[PDB]
């Protein structure tokens, strides 16, 4: 039927992004790697900054809202491919965007208002959590990434709870590349050989 | 106490941007003039060629997210404004980020959805809006212009029917420069000689 949207999340330092390359690699010619942030676009190069310069100064709000821009720019580029019959691999999507963002405390900022403005997009037919029991960008401080870690099981555990069952959380901890790679390989093969049809899609 | 929100809200071509500035202009020394969307910034800068220029392609909730967050990075130096003391003249805000996109007639782009992001944002003490009963930019069409023009009375019609008394629809049809700074000035005097506490706010 239609291509696959396979979604890989975690925390800065997990093996996230060697695991969507492996994939990506592994499901050729029929697969496209799709990184978020994307930061090759206009919105992008302003998040670049913003992660890269601490002087780059905008609102967690804001911030907040040029991720979310960056997804919506390219949401019609991931529908058109998976309609096409094309499997994509992301590095990264909502579930950071939400994660990241109301790890902060910040007033008013809690999950429900980070996730409104990706409400209406595509939804990943499979999510992977890489679990596990530097400091070049602004959110790589190990205090964070604790109180990330924490939002992240927050509200994948409130997903799971209200019947998400795409949701897969992968526990990496002392777990090399290729066995990590055998792990991710066990859930995502089921999902590449059922048959999705073209009209049927899911959406956050 | 603190400095008064007021807000100036209309189609394009209605005036609204003199008397903004007329406004202005009669507060001093006390008064600031902010306009939206707030160009010079390098996320208002993105807002510029998307709307100067058809070769932009950005999805309408991308864009949509855009003019939010460039509300979201000044929000905290208008606060410090009012906090200040000095009352702020707005020429456009939360009421245009809706209409405008709500007015497309996207899907799931409703004007629940298209609020969203703006929730939590500084609501004015009193927002004017400049009715009636070019071409230069992005959406001056006859025909969107019209869509707008329903979309804003719609949107100001359900936050009047909640109870939002701040809300003043000022018909401006065929009149003078003069005879619409009149209009503004007898629902405006009266507001800023009003004390406002300190800490009291309202919020989308
Ligand atoms: C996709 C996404 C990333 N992030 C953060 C996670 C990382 O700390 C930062 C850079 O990610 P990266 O190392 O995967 O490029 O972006 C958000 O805060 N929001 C989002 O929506
Ligand atoms: C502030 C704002 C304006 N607009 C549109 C209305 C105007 O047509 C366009 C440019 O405005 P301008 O002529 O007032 O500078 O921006 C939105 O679409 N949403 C917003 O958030």
């Amino acid at each position: 039927g239609r291509g696959k949207l396979i979604l890989i999340e975690g925390l800065d330092r997990t093996g996230k992004t060697t695991q969507c390359n492996i994939l990506y690699k592994k499901l050729q010619p029929n697969c496209k790697l799709l990184k978020f942030p994307e930061r090759s676009t206009r919105i992008g190069g302003l998040i670049n900054e913003y992660l890269t310069d601490d002087s780059f100064q905008l609102s967690d709000q804001a911030i907040h809202l040029l991720f979310s821009a960056n997804r919506w720019e390219i949401v019609d580029k991931i529908k058109k491919d998976l309609l096409e019959g094309k499997n994509i691999v992301m590095d990264r999507y909502v579930y950071s965007g939400v994660a990241y963002s109301a790890a902060k405390g910040t007033n008013g900022m809690d999950l429900d208002w980070c996730l409104q403005p990706d409400v209406g997009l595509l939804k990943p037919d499979l999510t992977l959590f890489l679990s596990t029991q530097f400091g070049d960008e602004r959110y790589e401080t190990v205090k964070f990434q604790e109180k990330v870690k924490q939002t992240f099981m927050k509200l994948l555990d409130k997903e799971i709870r209200k019947g998400d069952e795409s949701i897969t959380i992968v526990d990496v901890t002392n777990k090399g590349i290729q066995e990590v790679e055998a792990l991710i390989w066990q859930i995502v093969e089921p999902v590449l050989s059922t048959h999705i049809d073209h009209d049927k899609f899911s959406f956050f």
